[PDB]
């Protein structure tokens, strides 16, 4: 089914029903990363028509911010169970236009429908608190919802994050504008009608595709109570300077640098396959990669040996195949970037295990697609400029430290703080590596498995705020203090 | 109360008073009471800044190594100590802030009331623990996040202090503390007791200054929160800040908070709640119930009952026992209160008891900066007195009819901080509540905000909480940790 | 009228006509005369657009190795050959933009006018010599910017092709031009016409398109210079596009412009000149005098006057020779402007006559987008009609007293394309002028703007400039040679 | 030298210095010989944004409505100013941004003579008269814009302010003109100045601030048009903010321009050149020959020469009369261009001399940001210090063969400010200057842009010009004015 599809309805979501935009701030092109065809050419929503989509959600979030949680969990349930139903339908989209593999998408569909069954939950039992208080009097807290969110997409798993960032804020009582990455416009619109059909009222969850423009038009209309963010460092800069003007909540996930700690008492068939999945996954665009494996020295010949022959061994093809675990790259300018940084590393001293290089696939259907081999760096150093910046592409660095002191304060200098990952067998070295790394996720023994039941989110310059788990209630939801005198008021006059 | 001027330097640095190592301007604050100085002191410069981020952090690690019942137990010690210098906090911050001595208590005793909580949640302070499938599991580290910045207001200048340090503190955070240039004094008084109580020198500093020092403050690399407590527009300038460090921010930005008195209401309690709404702290309070709704069939008879009580409040000495209202805090604000009730009065509002100034009998305070307590009738939504937050003793009398229409007026603000409701139908009264979008609303009486639940604003009065639980999400954050118990399955 | 298809591709390159290779979407071009479809034709893609400006970039490496004089030449049989087919274009511009043909007349003799009078400026196009100190010289080189890119509007569609592509082709570029999608079709005949005058095949390629076609060229990195003419906020995303690759802008972005009747006028002139000033081409016209500011003795008699000779202009077919206001230029136009008068009269304004939909006689017009031309009286400052640009034939009359008065309330717009003065008194005219925050001025005329002088906007109304010799500094740069005559004297 | 520390406030207004109204956070500037600080400023809010523009409307009115003569005169007094304080000037230029005192003198001499030269250009700025048909006629005001922005560049302080003032003042303007954070002081004097020769209090005014005051003059309401000096990526940005309100904007974005070196060249004056194309202003130059083409048969030859030479560059205290290079402009921009040194032997290329950090014998420029000048060898088109404009003392020597393939090599760049070529052939040198796409190209010389000739960019180096007669054109603008004679002919 590859190079097959192209967009027919149109990209925008207001009033339970697909819409044209009403004004413009741009036309991108959407690709389809294996072939390189245009699926999709389209306008970015202009001002008239973010005021017309927050303005449709905010009527929404007037009738949905009136039931309780558990008439909420009724319908956010329903929508899990259309997103089951249409699982397959959903996963070959994302694949067509995103690019990674249709086996990872069946993945990213099954944490997408699990984010809003377990926030159905947690929008039934909901609450505040009841305090009694001196003289009989007591006190309460109503929580309660903030209205029109707004949240702006990703393209490296974008049904994903139109599935994290709505779940939470619908299960809380609100509306959400979602405003996808233009490169992947498609599947937000799939979940915008599964929304609907799940019975949640026209206009509960609509969809505005733009860029950059569209974005600050979001961020700053008046009826926007809060934004939930997810991309870049210098972008989420922008999104919490435009939020000030408002005063609005944020919430961030600006990528990382993630360490991935290997000690040599690990379990090396472990580390080398938690390595892999800490890397290659969704093209290596993932932003709680591992991207600096560090390998302690007695095991660096062993590990990088069995990571090169892995690596090696990852299938890159069609997504749409059942055995491909690599598609292509987003689109051709990040498969230059990503290639920049490999030549970057050849030039700073780094060695070159593997990949790297364009590849051209033996289907002559993917001759144009944005393709390239996993790439396994050695011989990498603290100051490269591989392993300072987050690359977005399926590049290992692997670095060799010596005692665990020295690693952790490698492992923490950054500016990045999102996740980190530890391999070790020592009870008492992994809990405490983990609490020194100033990351807000840090998998022992494992990496990329964040469940759908604990927090996800950034230290540092990673961003605040979080996804998944129960802390997420509090940047979906407000507290109001309600006190309830019981007797007369004691004047001080 | 009349007498004071400071002897020793105003930055607090390594558990002990010092003078700031460098400059960025040179104020003067007054006691208010008589008009005269009390201290004519240096503003932290970006060096003195970095001094005292860095002797946080250094701090930082030693506080954070501890566990939350060790944090507890010396939280609590300070607590002590702040009750046993009831008095000397008390008196000295009605010199510099202008207050009446019966508020000072109030506030110093919510002072240390606040940190006995944050104590007390210190001690249980935790993360979570999930079984997984395939028997692994995750938990999660509550952990501080640095060095905590507080950038306090001069209305309530200890309490603030207070409230911002006790959660960073029992979340095992330091902090930084800029008090508003008007009001230097009393945070030092925070800064010794913490010390005695036991912190790790550098826990809880103090640097005197304004916008500049606020602005080094708000962007040294080394600063990982910051909490304020201000206007508006300066709290816009503190988020736009932030994002150049993707530093988080709390933020309590006043109000024009509606108090909606219904005619099913006891009338007694409902005068005594307008005037607790609007004249304590010489009307200089975040959440005061400016805009006093009165349903029509009531308003004459509420509105004689709230100007007899009002021109009974005794103004005067401060250090007095009897002062109910003191001065306000310096000269210009006055001015500007002043402006207020003349430009309303120019837009068809009656005054009808004062809003002008008081000279006191008491020859000590001839030059101190006294007015009495305003109430205006005949008010409009249009109104400047009825859109602005005035920070003053001025109480805006509205009438309304429905309950309909006073919650389309009520909710009719870029605020959001508090609201009150005074009626006996519980149905009324916990609907009224539910409807006003305002972070704490208060039901037949006003400004009883306990520490056991969390003030903070809607809309455009900030966003986050101080006191009450949910505060620790702010000053902590949670660190997941999976665990494997098996073997990695590999996808290739 | 009634009969004409498009029957050929609408897109030019490689002097001849062709289909785009991609893509944007479909647009249908009507004859607004009977509301018949003329056209349905393909938007272009970024890989059309792309062969246009590379074809362009080709004939520009041609053309810019002619001297000026040889330039000159080409643009003189250009300029002969639309003189020769005229009526044949003077038609074409009728059906598919529906002003009458006698205007359309004026519209083409403009046309060709301006090619000879850039032709005739390239032959004399030139840079400085400059003698400097030492006996060593400066002197610059006028050079050409490359492929230029024009998008056009739908109001004077031809003149506005040449207008933009004379100055461009005389300074030694290429231009790409993107006809507005209503007016895709007298583009064409100027593409063919430069062909035969013999350019070099791909000197002036069109490219068909809406708004994603105009983007692709903006953001291509072979533009050179993007000239531009339309709507202000469509102005603002030209100048963002144009950003990213630092291309140079200059834009018309139409206006309100006023007209100012003083009672000491030639009564007779200035009735006339109002009428010029806001129906010709149905009053689709940017520098139209919209706001006709009436000195308050003269009112009712100008008024009156004005009224009986708006009500005698024949509408119909644009193709008849009595014709002189033809259809607007579409359905949703029509509607628009209808939806000036409508809110117009809401919000005080008198209809003296007009702002009606018009049915012809003639049954093949009956679906054309016809009106009554219409003049407005009682009308205010405030009101929507007079600050917004309605395009149409919507005449507001607005009463002043004084010069200082209507000084001050003729600028008192963003706008600042056009304005217009009647009044005998020599100081008052040049006065009036002076003050006016607008680019071209009419004193006891409108609308009779030369080519020999700059057409441009002041304010919101863009910036740069057509006609005259100032564009010459739009659509060429100038490189300084510096020539050493002696030895480099160092300072090492 | 070590001696200077800034006494009064930075910001100019009304026709004294003045603190800002608000702020926008603080920034440090040193003396970058010594490294100490000489001035810790506010930035510029919004609120002092809107007042500097505001006053400088007022003086735009008032100044506007003299003459080009009566500019002229006031004008000619602010030059002559600076040559009577031609001497405190330049050493306050130095101390500040680090050139030597022989260069400062030149950069003092080139201000001055600037405004001469546009004084003189004030006095005969001109419109036209044309006659037009029938006996009527038209004419052009050129007329002014309004406040102009200055926004300045930290390598040449008072020149940049100097060139941007001169051209905008002369043509009816005012300017808010901001300096770069890193060199505030200089512009001051040139304001103090232009008070001192008789411009109405406001023309000139002096914000200081970073990319927030920049913002805000860039999309204030009342800024008729910017005028930008600096890198690419900020210029795109100060494009994009100008859309937002259709100003017009005129770009200076830097380069990397070659200098391309014949074998039959005077050896001698191309090795000088080479030189001056180079290591001015420690190669801190908008327009440096800094991709210095040598042909193969004079390379070897050539290179030693221009190595022997630039050890030769004598290092040290800026304010020394024997001094020729100075410390560069911070420690940030130093670590920068040290880098490119770093990335450059990384890539291949030879280091014949020079890229390290240099320490001064002077013990009080032990912390000065010195390094030595470096000339590269074996360097290759593709890499990143030939394509990068590095901004300090760093000539990449690349060898050619033919005269066709290096001008395909020395235009493989966005930039195109400046280009030079060394040799004797008549032919082939105005050859080679037509071809390359440069702003200013000098033939056996470099760095010798006069002020009788405009000095711009070409491609992504900019678009607009300083110095010359265009210049005038992007200050000033036309007014079309026709002047109708006879009666007006209506169309109906
Ligand atoms: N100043 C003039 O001479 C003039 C002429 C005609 C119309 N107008 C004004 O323009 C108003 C709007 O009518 P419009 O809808 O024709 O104006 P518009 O400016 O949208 O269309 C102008 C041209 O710009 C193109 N365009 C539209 N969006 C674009 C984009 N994003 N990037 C690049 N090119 C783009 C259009 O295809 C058209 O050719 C009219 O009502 C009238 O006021 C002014």
């Amino acid at each position: 089914s590859t190079g097959t599809f192209v967009v027919s309805q149109p990209l925008n979501y207001r009033g339970g029903a697909r819409v044209e935009p009403a004004d413009a701030s741009g036309t991108e092109k959407a690709f389809e990363p294996a072939t390189g065809r245009v699926i999709a050419t389209f306008t970015c929503s202009g001002e008239k028509e973010v005021n017309l989509a927050v303005q449709n959600a905010k009527a929404a979030f007037k009738i949905w911010s009136q039931k309780s949680g558990m008439e909420r969990c009724r319908i956010l349930l329903e929508a899990a169970r259309i997103i089951r139903e249409r699982e397959d339908e959903i996963a070959t989209m994302e694949c067509i236009n995103n690019g990674k593999s249709i086996f990872e998408a069946r993945l990213d569909i099954d944490i997408s429908w699990q984010c809003l069954e377990y926030y159905a939950g947690l929008a039934a039992s909901m609450a505040g608190e009841h305090i009694q208080l001196p003289g009989g009097s007591f006190g309460y807290t109503r929580r309660e919802p903030l209205g029109v969110c707004v949240g702006i997409g990703a393209w490296n798993y974008p049904f994903q994050i139109a599935s994290w960032k709505s779940a939470p804020a619908l299960a809380c009582g609100n509306a959400m504008v979602f405003k996808p990455s233009p490169f992947t416009p498609v599947s937000a619109l799939l979940l915008a009608e599964i929304y609907s059909e799940a019975g949640v009222p026209p206009g509960l969850f609509n969809v505005v595709q733009g860029g950059a423009a569209t974005g600050q038009f979001l961020c700053q209309h008046p009826d926007v109570a809060k934004v939930s963010f997810t991309g870049s460092v210098p972008t989420g800069m922008k999104i919490m300077e435009m939020s000030a003007k408002g005063i609005k909540p944020v919430t961030l996930e600006l990528g990382g640098k993630s360490p991935l700690i290997i000690f040599s008492d690990c379990d090396m068939n472990n580390a080398v396959k938690g390595a892999l999945m800490a890397n290659f996954l969704t093209q290596g665009q993932v932003c709680c990669n591992g991207t600096r494996v560090f390998v302690q020295k007695e095991i660096l010949d062993k590990f990088t040996e069995e990571v090169v022959k892995q690596t090696q061994r990852i299938k890159i093809g069609d997504p749409l195949l059942e055995d491909t675990r690599m598609g292509p790259l987003i689109n051709r300018p990040h498969l230059e970037r990503v290639l920049g940084f490999v030549k970057v590393a050849k030039e700073q001293g780094a060695k070159v295990l593997c990949g790297g290089d364009i590849y051209v696939p033996e289907d002559p259907k993917l001759k144009d697609g944005y393709y390239m081999r996993p790439c396994v760096l050695t011989n990498c150093r603290d100051d490269m400029t591989c392993v300072k910046e987050e690359i977005f592409g399926p590049v290992m660095s692997i670095l060799s430290f010596d005692t665990e002191a020295e690693v952790l304060e490698r492992a923490n200098d950054t500016t990045f703080g999102l996740a980190a990952g530890v391999f070790t067998r020592d009870i008492q070295r992994a809990h405490r590596v983990v609490a020194e790394l100033q990351a807000g996720t840090c998998f022992i023994n494992n990496y990329n498995v964040s469940p759908v039941e604990l927090p996800f989110g950034g230290y540092k310059k990673s961003g605040f705020g979080r996804e998944n788990g129960r802390v997420t209630i509090e940047y979906y939801s407000q507290l109001k203090t309600v006190c309830v005198e019981m007797g007369d008021v004691e004047s001080a006059f």
